[PDB]
């Protein structure tokens, strides 16, 4: 699909079972989802933004489906305000910015 | 262009006349720019990032060229990491995400 950014890109995407709206977020670096108790072992991050930093749970190699492409990588799980899909799987799923 | 996304999707913007690098960053609803000088008027504002909130000096209808794309909106001035350039300006030059 083409999405247009009159509004907050938002899509609905499927993580370890569960159904969530997340942002194409092409200024986001990693991935970043609201906090969500996922199986497996994990590292802890802090990663930075406007505000300061947050702590994150770093999962590694989790498929994520967005709006039906699959992708699999690095998953943070933190206290985020909104999930966020960041380039590293923007890049699986064929995302372009286009102008 | 088409920007793909394996490397931060950073552009040369010129605004007050001077040249900078800019992070196009499609989960950022407005524009942040690291402190700087801007002739005009400016309000107190505050915006929230994955951090907390920081306070901004608002810059209304600002003129700014994104690769050679002309803008005129908001710019908010501020403690942020990274100059971001968000959708209130990126609608304006045309820019949507595909996959
Ligand atoms: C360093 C570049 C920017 C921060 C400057 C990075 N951010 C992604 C942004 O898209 C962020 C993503 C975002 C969106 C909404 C709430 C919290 C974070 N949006 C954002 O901060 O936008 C602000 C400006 O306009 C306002 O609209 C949204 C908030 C305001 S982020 O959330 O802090 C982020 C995400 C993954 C990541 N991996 C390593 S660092 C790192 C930082």
């Amino acid at each position: 699909p083409q999405i247009t950014l009159w509004k907050r890109p938002l899509v609905t995407i499927k993580i370890g079972g569960q159904l969530k709206e997340a942002l194409l977020d092409t200024g986001a670096d990693d991935t970043v989802l609201e906090e969500m108790n996922l199986p497996g072992r994990w590292k802890p991050k802090m990663i930075g933004g406007i505000g300061g930093f947050i702590k994150v749970r770093q999962y590694d190699q989790i498929l994520i489906e967005i709006c039906g492409h699959k992708a699999i990588g690095t998953v943070l799980v933190g206290p985020t305000p909104v999930n966020i899909i960041g380039r590293n799987l923007l890049t699986q799923i064929g995302c372009t910015l286009n102008f």
